[PDB]
């Protein structure tokens, strides 16, 4: 219930609250991908907000969450210093950038 500061039982949840509620399980490794989907791939998407701000704001814990022993992922060619500078393109369940209840995190761009 991401309600603002003061405020409760004003009309509805998802309409004042100016929040909502989207997940990631798509494709990023092979070891640790249930650290990133299973770990904490639950986030908050205020009201007014783009698809390209998530990629800064999801891709950050992502980092943190999975730096368990970054010294083997760079050995088997998987680099955590450029996930925090890499590109996340949040895909829907119909192929395009928008941040439903679920999003698909793909690394090649859109179309442009």
């Amino acid at each position: 219930a991401p309600i603002k500061g003061v405020t409760f039982g004003e009309d509805t949840v998802w309409e004042v609250q100016g929040y909502k509620n989207v997940r990631i399980t798509f494709e990023l490794d092979e070891r640790v991908d249930k650290v990133l989907n299973e770990k904490c791939s639950v986030y908050t998407v205020e009201s007014g907000t783009e698809v390209t701000e998530f990629a800064c704001v999801v891709a950050e814990a992502v980092v943190k969450t999975l730096q368990p022993v970054s010294d083997l992922l760079t050995n088997m060619g998987i680099d955590l210093d450029e996930w925090s500078v890499a590109t996340f393109y949040l895909f829907d369940d119909a192929g395009e950038e928008n941040f439903s209840s679920r999003m698909y995190c793909s690394f090649y761009p859109p179309d442009e």
